[PDB]
C-alpha cells in the first residue's frame, strides 16, 4: 500500500479511568511504528545509530478525532510526508478496524526528524543514508 | 510567577543507549505537570473527573532544540497560552536548570484541552469550571 | 512447545544510559505475553474480564542472571506452574536467542493471579482452564 | 522516620477502565524511590555507574493486598532490610492515605541489588560504595 503498516491491539493497561486511551500511548505507537520499519526495511541505518549517527527528533504532534478504548483494533499506519536534504518528516495514520471492515481515522501524527554527525557535544548535520531513503519510496 | 513549575531531574533510566531522551518522556512529563497543578491549585475539578467531567486532550505537540542527558535538572514551566469559554491550551517551556544559574530553553510543548460533559455517546461542552480557571489567572 | 512464546527485540529506547535494560520493561513485557495469550487461546475471558470479572495480581517477581541490551532477539516462553479453583501462577523464561542459535535463560520471573468478579472470589472460567492444558 | 518517603498522588492516567491500578506502575513508583533515594542521599554513586560500577538488580518483587485508584494518597516507605558486604535489600512500603489520617498497607515490594565492577563479561563483586554505605546509615 501507500503506507507502512503497524497492527496493534489496544491494551487493557492501556486506557485511563473513563475508557479512554492515554495520549502518551499513541506517541508510543509512533516510536513502535517507526523502529520496526528500520528493522525491516532498513537495518543497515539501526546499525549506524549505535555508531555516530544520531536521528535528532525536531517536532511530533498528534491530533485526536475520535476515543479509542480496551481490545478495539488499530493499524498504526506511517507515510513519508517530506523528504529534505538533511531533515524527514512522517505522518502516522491511526485508523480503527471495525469489525464490519470499516476504516475510521481516530488520530493523526507526524515526525519530524533531523540527521546529524559526530560526537554528541560537537555536531554536525548530515545526508540523509541511502539505504533509509531508498526504504521510503513506496512510503510517500 | 508567569508559570505553573514542576521541577525535575532526567532519569538514569529515562536515558537511552547513546546518552540521548526519547521524546515520549518529555510528554509523561508534560501530562505530570498537568496533573500536579490540579491536584495543587483547583483541587476541586479532580471531583468532578470522576463524575460527569471529562477533560479532552485535542491536540499535543512538542519541538526539540537540544538533547539533554540523565541527571539534568530542568524547569518545566506551564502557562496558559490560550483561553477560551470551553478550550484552553497550556505551553511547556523545558528550562535546562545550570549550575551556574543559566537558564537553556531546551524543549516547548503544547496542549490543547477541551471541557466536555455527558454520557460516552452524548457528550456536551461545558464552560470551564470556575475553579479552574480562577486558578489560572495568574498563570495567563 | 510446552509454552506459549511471545518474541521481542529489545528496542532501542527500551535501553538504559549503560546500555542495559530497565527492569520494568521486563515485566512490561509479561504484561503483552499475558495479553497475547488470552487473545488467542481464550478470547471468552477478554469479553468476561471487560464488564464484571477481573483477574487481580496477587503478586509479580522477576530474578535476572544476565544482561541484555538494544536489539537483542528474546524469546519469552510462559508456562503454567500453579493451578487452583480460585488461583493460577504464571512462570516466564527470557530466554535470549544468540546469533548463531543458542539459547540462554537470562531471567525468569512469576505471576499470582486470583480470579475475582465490588468483587467476589470466583472460579477460573472454564474456558481459560482448557487453553492451559497444554501449558500445564 | 526510619524510611525513605516517596509521596505519590495515584494519577488519572496511571488507572485503567476497572478502576485499578496496573502493577508495572507500582514498581516504576519503588524505582522512582530508589533514583530519587541515590539522587539526593548518596549522589557519587550516581556517577560511578557510569563507570565500571555496576547496580545489578539481582530479583525484584511486590505483593498486592488490596485496591487503590486515580486521586489515592500514597506514601512508599523504602527501608534497608538486609545489607550483605556486597550484596543489599530495599524493601518498599505502599501506604495509603486516609482523610482522617488512617494508614492501610496496600502493597508491599522488595529488590536486591548486587555490586559488581567491570565490563559485562569480567563482572566482579565489590563492597558497596562508602557514599552509599553512609547514606543507608539512618536505617539502622
Amino acid at each position: 500500500p501507500d503506507y507502512f503498516e503497524l497492527r496493534h491491539t489496544v491494551g487493557f493497561e492501556e486506557t485511563n479511568l473513563v475508557g479512554n486511551v492515554y495520549y502518551v500511548n499513541y506517541l508510543r505507537w509512533q516510536g513502535r511504528c517507526r523502529e520496526l520499519f528500520l528493522k525491516e526495511r532498513a537495518p543497515s541505518v539501526l546499525a549506524e545509530v549505535q555508531e555516530d549517527l544520531k536521528l535528532f527528533t525536531l517536532k511530533v504532534d498528534c491530533e485526536f478525532f475520535a476515543e479509542i478504548t480496551a481490545f478495539d483494533e488499530l493499524s498504526i499506519r506511517m507515510r513519508l510526508s517530506e523528504l529534505r536534504q538533511t531533515q524527514l518528516e512522517f505522518t502516522f495514520d491511526y485508523i480503527k478496524l471495525g469489525d464490519d471492515g470499516g476504516e475510521t481515522l481516530v488520530a493523526r501524527g507526524r515526525q519530524r526528524i533531523a540527521c546529524m554527525r559526530g560526537p554528541n557535544t560537537a555536531t554536525v548535520p548530515t545526508l540523509i543514508p541511502e539505504a533509509l531513503a531508498e526504504a521510503l519510496a513506496p512510503y510517500s
